């Protein structure tokens, strides 16, 4: 069992959880390669049953009555047709474990506040648009946004998978140029084209909402504008230097991820949306100052006189941080939940102390949970932490193109 | 089995093939990773066999005359004796691959450029001390640092080691109160504790420079004080923050570390201290904002008049870096080589895609490399990295007690 220690306090943890670490990670003992960003009945009968003692534990209702008859069920069903039906209470058990258990998640104090939507009886490209605006618009909640997930049909033999194409359900397009660079966010440059190439009449706006590419099974992927009025965003100003405005940026409220693979007792939902809220260095250190994103560092130093010409002025690191305030200042502002990097990582702090009694450890990733300004001012830089894979779990999956 | 390596900056892929020649086992299994954690007879011909083929490679003499003629004396040597000598260009060789295989080193665009005293003659804590002095002096270079190690008496079965007790060569000191708390260095409160169990005078200051713990074999340590003006220390300011030098801050000139293990070839030199020059994240947000450090971060954003009762204002992220801008003006005012974290990324970089051509690749620990202020600011944060143990290489070793 691992040991843990917390260098700031002298905390001494052992990491139990770790041992039950169903799936396989990328590293060996030649070679640690956790920096990098991506790494049959009876083994679906393993799944689901590891699964569904998972579930009567939570239910405190172990090796009873009712857990034998749930195994023998899904078995019998497994037997008959491939696979098998999780029950709604299953489904939300399993949708707030998989939040639970995601390694990379810093927000996970939240995790068993989590609205389930069940879209299992979804049948259509146009049944799950409505789905998702109605997602779209219980999570953002006027500002005040709530956690959620919709489960679309799970991935069964013989049909199609659902899938939404876009990587989140509100992302804004980036238009290759006419010299070569950007326009808009540059991570979406291939959904944008995919939009257009699907007929989507283009903008010319750096902050262009993308519409939604849903695919139902076996099918082309269909056209979905998103109506403006669901999607909440927020301009961007700063408190106290005025010309910030006038840079034009906005952010959305709602982050959303749509192209994950939630896996839940060996079954595969490949459409299962789920939002929270943002917490601010994604959007002012990543989403605007990552040079191959929006990329305004250097803009944003040049306008408050720092002198760039050298790195020892720290211009970068001075410039960063208004972006952040102007970011937490702007969501505040208008009303819009957000989190900053120093509540977030002292929330997971508590997280993880509440997952070491609760289950004797916690999957966490370093890199991802030490936020990308500040980190060591953060209290989960001088903790070290034991990533590993448990189920259920969201998943990255190909792009369905 | 050649792991893909990623820049997600530029887009750019490379495989480390070196990968392949790790020996030691890291921590890491399929199971979890354990990447965050700090510190997770004729053996020796494997080992010297191996260094020497590294050497004679290196100068483009492998399979040639002196290649041969090396390893039968090293053999010879073993066999009549047990363990061997490295000749003196073996042991450059050697001390300058143990610093190029450093995975958690930012500053090895340096490599090349190493200076390695031969201590290997050393006997008693008084020669000792006039080595350790003769390297700071050189070293230190009245501020113009220069990499240096000075290679005291490897390790022998049947008799005692040579050790350094302190972990660096400049420590400052650490006293407990009449409430636990520590004025000074809390880092330092255990080698405080010891210098003063065995005859030293404790100061009363935060800044108190400690004296050096030397350990010839099979003795007891003698305590020895630092000749106060070879130890060239840089009171901190900031360039427009004028009350920032009446904090009475100051750091000192050369990192020295003292305590490390340095093997080559299956020899082990538990008494090798190496020193560079200092990352100014390494003073200005590690040892100054530290909450088990000097803790300094409040006390400045008091002086900046910030807002220190809501996370949101960023106020730590702010004094943070006005700390850093203290710590790289008053070196460079003090003509103190130092790096800023930008510079010192950037380096390694190219260090990066030098070591892609010499090496095929280069063992590299992210959360060590990414700078613990303004991470995702600096390149490195974005380049997906592969960690691995090399020979020769800087080990930990157990404290001397
Ligand atoms: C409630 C507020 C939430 C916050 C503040 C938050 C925070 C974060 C952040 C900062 C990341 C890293 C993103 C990046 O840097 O690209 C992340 C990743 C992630 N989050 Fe959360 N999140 C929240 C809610 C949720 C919810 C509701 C779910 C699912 C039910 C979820 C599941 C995930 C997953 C799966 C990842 C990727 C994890 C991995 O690959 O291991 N999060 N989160
Ligand atoms: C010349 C300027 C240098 C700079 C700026 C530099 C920078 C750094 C930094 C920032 C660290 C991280 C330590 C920490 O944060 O606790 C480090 C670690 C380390 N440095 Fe360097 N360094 C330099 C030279 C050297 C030299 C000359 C040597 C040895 C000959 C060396 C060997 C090491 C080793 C062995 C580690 C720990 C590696 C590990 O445990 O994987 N460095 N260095
Ligand atoms: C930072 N923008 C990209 C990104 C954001 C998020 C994310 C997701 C949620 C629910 C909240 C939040 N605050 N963030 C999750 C991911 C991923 F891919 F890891 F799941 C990626
Ligand atoms: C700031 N932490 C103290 C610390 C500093 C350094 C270090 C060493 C050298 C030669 C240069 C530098 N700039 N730094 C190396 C280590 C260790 F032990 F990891 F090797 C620890
Ligand atoms: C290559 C490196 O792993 C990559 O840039 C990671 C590092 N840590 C991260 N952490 C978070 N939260 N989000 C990210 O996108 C990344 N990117
Ligand atoms: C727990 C965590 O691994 C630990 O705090 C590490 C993280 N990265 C680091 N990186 C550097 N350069 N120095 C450090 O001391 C640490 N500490
Ligand atoms: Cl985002
Ligand atoms: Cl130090
Ligand atoms: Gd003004
Ligand atoms: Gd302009
Ligand atoms: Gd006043
Ligand atoms: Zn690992």
């Amino acid at each position: 069992f691992p040991r843990v220690k917390n260098w700031e306090v002298g905390s001494i943890t052992y990491d139990t959880l770790s041992a039950q670490a169903q799936q396989d990670g990328p590293c060996t003992p030649r070679r640690c390669l956790g920096s990098l960003v991506f790494p049959a009945p009876e083994q679906l009968l393993s799944q689901a049953r590891d699964f569904i003692n998972q579930y009567y534990s939570s239910i405190k209702r172990s090796g009873s009555q009712a857990h034998e008859q749930r195994l023998q069920e899904v078995e019998a069903e497994v037997a008959a047709t491939g696979t098998y039906q999780l029950r709604e209470s299953e489904l939300v058990f399993g949708a707030k474990q998989a939040w639970r258990n995601a390694p990379r998640c810093v927000g996970r104090i939240q995790w068993g506040k989590l609205q389930v939507f069940d879209a299992r009886d979804c049948r259509s490209a146009q049944e799950m648009f409505t789905y998702i605006c109605n997602h779209i618009k219980y999570a953002t909640n006027r500002g005040n946004l709530r956690s959620a997930i919709t489960v679309f049909p799970q991935r069964c033999p013989g049909r199609g998978d659902f899938r939404i194409w876009n990587s989140q359900l509100v992302r804004y397009a980036g238009y290759r140029q006419q010299d070569g660079s950007v326009r808009g966010d540059p991570a979406n440059v291939e959904i944008t084209e995919l939009c257009i190439q699907h007929g989507w009449t283009p903008g010319n706006g750096r902050f262009d909402v993308l519409p939604l590419l849903l695919q139902a099974p076996d099918e082309p992927p269909e056209l979905f504008l998103l109506p403006p009025e669901l999607v909440l965003e927020v301009p961007l100003e700063h408190p106290t230097l005025e010309w910030f405005a006038a840079l034009g940026l906005r952010w959305y409220a709602l982050p959303a991820v749509s192209n994950m693979l939630l896996e839940i007792g060996g079954l595969e939902f490949p459409a299962a949306p789920f939002s929270g809220w943002y917490m601010s260095t994604e959007i002012g250190t990543r989403n605007l100052c990552d040079p191959h994103r929006y990329n305004i560092l250097e803009d944003v130093a040049v306008c408050m006189d720092l002198d760039t010409r050298t790195t020892s002025s720290l211009w970068k690191d001075k410039a960063a941080v208004e972006i952040n305030v102007a970011v937490l200042h702007s969501y505040q502002l208008a009303k819009v939940t957000i989190v900053d990097h120093h509540a977030a990582t002292a929330s997971f702090m508590k997280h993880l102390e509440n997952e070491q009694k609760a289950r004797g450890g916690c999957p966490a990733d370093w890199a991802w949970i030490v936020p990308p300004i500040s980190g060591s001012l953060t209290p989960v830089f001088h903790q070290e932490m034991v990533n590993y894979f448990l189920s259920p779990a969201f998943r990255y999956q190909p792009d369905p193109w």
